[PDB]
């Protein structure tokens, strides 16, 4: 019996108030729409594993069942609790009482604490030793199985009990339906609501809905591309191939010799063919001290070096740290020197009975005296007696005279400081020798073409090992690449050139449409070959999910290598190779011509993000807030956070100097006439609504309506508010609605809108007599066109995209800024004051350091971010600046720069934070087919144009303008005499009719 | 030039490459791989 767990068994992880804001956690819940088994109540309590948790859930009338035991043993051999209410007390005690021989209740006590219509949800855990109690009673009108619902499952009681528990029995009750998922270390975005009830969860490591729930951060998704994870091939298991040493090394040998050398004279044994265990060395528990300065004190067995140094000397049990990287002393100046960067391991045991003579230890020698102190790794024979007074000796006592190698006394007699010891620092090295000493891990055999664990002579990885035709030299054993890491390794056993490649990986990436619209899943395995993964294989990869179809359409989500996914017809997900457009070939020949018939006005609408929220952090308040001692600190950095507050003020200044250039160009205060007698060109929905409380336009109301702290990061209110942004706009309209391009150049010079529309439609190379002849029509076109926008802009959330990803783009610049609240840096807690309440100030600055560079990097990612993203916003405000100055205040000619289509004029529009433009633009609509020549000969002389395009529809030859047919005959007003017809090709019979030939005939 | 090579270069793969030690290491460190990956994605889109 199965059943799909619908909505059930969300709870708190913790009980921390959150408002409308939803928090990812890493919890044990079992999974959403999952598989659960189905129990019934007649004559079944088997030990299901509690491995860590499940849900439960009853359907209960008389109050049957009753309580629980969970456990690993269950049977009083551990300690196990045991719930009984005997309807006035409740009783959980994990104290020794008598257990029936099967357990029920009727109808090591060191927990020391002795005194349908409901759906009961019950889940007792441990956590780190809380014992939660877990409940909720819920009214339901349902019988058939556990319903469909989202209920929040509180804490109440926290015991002292810490219990193991691993598989768990139902309690029953003698004279229990239930369920059981199993959770696992999975993360979870989790809604919060203003009342504080959990309203709904998700567990988003399930299908590629829930990744992208999280990855995103959201309920609901919009239909795109995105990538969640990494999708790597897993090795399946692990080869090692080391060379096929056979002789045991005599490691034991520079342990237990006969006699050790000194430090004047320590030698240096050198290691090749041979095994190296460690095991021995770990299990003898001689060792007094073990400071392994390159590599792990325990981690080493596993590992292989590449040649080895026993630097056997003795020496004294103070002086043991002194064999060390960056320590100084007799024997550290004078001896034995350490690089600092030594790459290695010490080794001293507890040695005092060995190298030590019960009538003294002699022969162990060391130098007290030098003229410089010695270098790392070097051998010092000489014998020179050294120089302290100012008279030399010629063999002879006295001044500069003492023997600069003396010996220690060994005794046991000594003091346990001054004891003797075998200390024999095995100078171990990492080099890049011929490795030798591996530990044994038995070989395996040479896998191809199949990415596992491998450990070649002490180099581990993960890739395929194929072989290779690469001509290695005997004594050479490795291969590296352009970016030297390791292209190909010879096998020591068998010796051949194997080359190493990493298998197949890659993130994953996810087609998924709106929640809104879907819920079907989609998968991309990007340049994964569909081996080593309804299955469809391109150049960008293996995907998986949608059914590759061979019709194109035009891509919605893009895949990669021209492939694109999206949701149709029964709607499903489809992969296809993505369309560049409807497959339209030209009708081209030398001789046809093609010019509209008809045109269409329309207007789209270009968004440009022109200015920001104009965040300012504090030194003190954000880095630092209220902190004395860390805004001393951060002035430790000296002006490092000044110049970071004087960016932060310029991105201020700036982002004012954008809006004032985009907006303040403008002189003086426009405003618009009390009649709206515009033509036939209504504006009441682009211009300020006088009935409006504020004076802003209507597709201002819904470009403020339908798009719309306090914690040491502040914001600054703008020079010019939401009213007046929306003031200058209404200026700017103002004057290009009365008076055009003339005031931005100069005086304001009053011109009708009609002007407006007939010199911009000149400016395009479009005569203006069309305008005032169809200005009805137009105007129908031009308001229904201003309506389209309206009801785009009110229905489809889309259309404000450039704006609302860039506030969106800030929101979460600042939100990550809010996170690193959050991040604690290596530091032990994130909360500033909590930091300092706790640490006593000398450690306080290393703590509080560590804090600040993380907190100071961060927001230097931050500002540099926002650095680059204001001149993205500037480079996008000098061209709304000069959009506006040239699309607004002017027309432009620069084709495709004001929108699609031939420019005719733009309206401003504030918005939150950017500019909407309404680019009117020219679009030519219907054409027809005609048969053109280059030049028209008339009386032998070829003849041009001087404005439009020659063209004939198969029976008259007529001049037409190139973005719209106005046919008229060929006329020297409008073309001119030029050249002879015998050299131009393509030119056609014709007569050209001068308009002074009926003038001189008549 | 149009667009750089699109390269997709992940923040744990890249950092700390077939590890779990490292990335759990790197994820202490708050979002720099999620912004990260959304300044390479981002400008991944924006040569597209
Ligand atoms: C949450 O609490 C408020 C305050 O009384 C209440 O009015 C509301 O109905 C509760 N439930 C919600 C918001 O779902
Ligand atoms: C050692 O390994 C080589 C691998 O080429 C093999 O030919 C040889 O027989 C092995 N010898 C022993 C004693 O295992
Ligand atoms: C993908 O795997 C198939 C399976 O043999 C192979 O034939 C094909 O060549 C592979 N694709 C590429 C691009 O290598
Ligand atoms: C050309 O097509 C447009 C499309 O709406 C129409 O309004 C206009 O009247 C047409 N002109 C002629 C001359 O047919
Ligand atoms: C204003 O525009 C509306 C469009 O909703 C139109 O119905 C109305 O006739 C226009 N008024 C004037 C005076 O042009
Ligand atoms: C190219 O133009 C010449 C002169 O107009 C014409 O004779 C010839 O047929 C044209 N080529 C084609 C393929 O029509
Ligand atoms: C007409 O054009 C032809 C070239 O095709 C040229 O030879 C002739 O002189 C032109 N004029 C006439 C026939 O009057």
């Amino acid at each position: 019996a199965y059943t799909n767990s619908f909505t059930r068994g969300v709870y708190y992880p913790d009980k921390v108030f959150r408002s409308s804001v939803l928090h990812s956690t890493q919890d044990l819940f079992l999974p959403f729409f999952s598989n659960v088994t189905w129990f019934h109540a007649i004559h079944d309590n088997p030990v299901l594993p509690f491995n860590d948790g499940v849900y439960f859930a009853s359907t209960e009338k008389s109050n049957i069942i009753r309580g629980w035991i969970f456990g690993t043993t269950l049977d009083s051999k551990t300690q196990s609790l045991l719930i009984v209410n005997n309807a006035t007390n409740v009783v959980i005690k994990v104290c020794e009482f008598q257990f029936c021989n099967d357990p029920f209740l009727g109808v090591n006590c060191t927990f020391e604490y002795v005194s349908f219509k409901n759906l009961r949800e019950f889940v007792f855990k441990n956590i780190d030793g809380y014992f939660k109690i877990y409940s909720k009673h819920t009214p339901i009108n349902l019988v058939r199985d556990l319903p469909q619902g989202f209920s929040a499952l509180e804490p109440l009681v926290d015991l002292p009990i810490g219990i193991n528990i691993t598989r768990f029995q139902t309690l029953l009750a003698l004279h229990a339906a239930y369920y059981v998922g199993y959770l696992q270390p999975r993360t979870f975005l989790l809604k919060y609501n203003e009342n504080g009830t959990i309203t709904d969860a998700v567990d988003c490591a399930l299908d590629p809905l829930s990744e992208t729930k999280c990855t995103l951060k959201s309920f609901t998704v919009e239909k795109g591309i995105y990538q969640t994870s990494n999708f790597r091939v897993q090795p399946t298991e692990s080869i090692v191939r080391f060379p096929n040493i056979t002789n045991l090394c005599p490691f034991g040998e520079v342990f237990n010799a006969t006699r050790f050398a000194s430090v004047y004279a320590w030698n240096r044994k050198r290691i090749s063919n041979c095994v190296a265990d460690y095991s021995v060395l770990y299990n003898s528990a001689s060792f007094s001290t073990f400071k392994c300065y390159g590599v792990s004190p325990t981690k080493l067995n596993d590992l292989c070096f590449t040649n080895v140094y026993a630097d056997s000397f003795v020496i004294r049990g103070d002086e043991v740290r002194q064999i060390a990287p960056g320590q100084t002393g007799k024997i550290a100046d004078y001896n034995y020197k350490l690089p600092d960067d030594f790459t290695g391991c010490v080794i001293a045991w507890n040695s005092n009975n060995l190298d030590s003579k019960v009538g003294g230890n002699y022969n162990y020698l060391y130098r007290l005296f030098r003229k410089s102190n010695l270098k790392p790794f070097e051998r010092d024979i000489s014998t020179e007696i050294y120089q302290a007074g100012s008279t030399p000796c010629n063999g002879v006592e006295g001044f500069n005279c003492y023997f600069p190698l003396q010996s220690y006394g060994f005794q046991p007699t000594n003091g346990v400081g001054y004891q003797p010891y075998r200390v024999v620092v095995l100078s171990f090295e990492l080099l890049h020798a011929p490795a030798t000493v591996c530990g044994p891990k038995k070989s395996t055999n040479l896998v191809k073409n199949k990415c596992v664990n491998f450990n070649f002579n002490g180099l581990t990885g993960t890739g395929v090992l194929t072989e290779s035709n690469k001509k290695f030299l005997p004594f050479q054993q490795f291969g590296r690449d352009i970016a030297d890491t390791t292209d190909a390794v010879r096998d020591p056993q068998t010796l051949e050139i194997l080359d190493i490649t990493p298998c197949s990986f890659g993130g994953v990436s996810v087609i998924t449409p709106g929640t809104n619209t879907s819920n079907q899943v989609a998968v991309l395995y990007q340049d994964v070959n569909c081996t080593e993964v309804n299955v469809f294989q391109t150049r960008a990869g293996c995907l998986i999910g949608a059914e590759h179809v061979n019709n194109s359409y035009e891509c919605d989500i893009p895949i990669g290598a021209g492939i694109c996914a999206s949701y149709q017809t029964s709607q499903s997900i489809i992969a296809y190779t993505m369309s560049l457009g409807a497959e339209n070939s030209v009708a081209y020949s030398n001789n046809s011509i093609a010019i509209p018939t008809n045109f269409t006005i329309s207007v789209t609408t270009e968004i440009l993000p022109v200015s920001m929220t104009k965040t300012s952090v504090d030194c003190t308040m954000y880095i630092c807030g209220d902190s004395t001692e860390c805004s001393n600190l951060l002035l430790q950095y000296g002006s490092f956070c000044t110049q970071l507050n004087r960016a932060l003020t310029g991105i201020a200044v700036e982002q004012d100097k954008n809006t004032q250039e985009v907006f303040a160009q403008v002189k003086q205060i426009y405003k618009t006439p009390p009649i709206k007698d515009f033509g036939g060109f209504n504006f009441s929905q682009i211009l300020p609504d006088p009935s409006k409380p504020s004076k802003r336009s209507f597709i201002e109301d819904l470009l403020f309506n339908k798009v719309t702290k306090f914690n040491g990061l502040t914001v600054l209110p703008p020079l010019l508010t939401d009213e007046m942004i929306a003031q200058y706009t209404s200026a700017l309209l103002a004057g290009t609605i009365t008076s055009g391009w003339t005031f931005g150049a100069g005086a304001a010079l009053q011109i009708p809108f009609a002007m407006q529309m007939a010199y911009r439609f000149n400016g395009i190379g479009v005569t203006q007599n069309v305008l005032y002849e169809n200005q009805k029509l137009i105007a129908n076109q031009f308001n229904s066109a201003i309506g389209k926008i309206q009801d785009s802009l009110s229905s489809t959330a889309s259309a404000l995209g450039k704006l609302q990803d860039v506030v969106n783009q800030n929101a979460q610049a600042l939100n990550t800024l809010v996170k690193q609240l959050s991040s604690n840096f290596g530091a032990i807690s994130s909360v500033l004051n909590d930091i300092l309440s706790r640490l006593d100030p000398p450690e306080a600055e290393v703590q509080i350091d560590r804090l600040i560079t993380g907190r100071l990097q961060s927001l230097q990612t931050y500002v540099t971010q926002q650095l680059i993203r204001a001149a993205e916003i500037r480079a996008s405000a000098n061209l709304a600046a000069t959009k506006m100055s040239e699309c607004v205040l002017g027309q432009s000619k620069r084709v495709d720069f004001c929108g699609k289509g031939y420019h005719l004029m733009s309206f401003p529009q504030s918005a939150p934070h950017g500019v909407v433009f309404l680019h009117v633009t020219y679009v030519p609509a219907q054409e027809k087919n005609f048969t053109t020549a280059p030049a028209i000969c008339h009386d032998g002389k070829a003849h041009f144009p001087r404005e439009g395009v020659f063209v004939s529809n198969g029976t008259h030859w007529f001049v037409t303008q190139r973005n719209f047919y106005e046919p008229q005959i060929i006329t020297t007003d409008n073309t001119f005499v030029s050249g002879n017809c015998d050299v131009v090709i393509g030119i056609v019979n014709n007569t050209v009719y001068d308009p002074l030939q009926p003038e001189l005939d008549s």
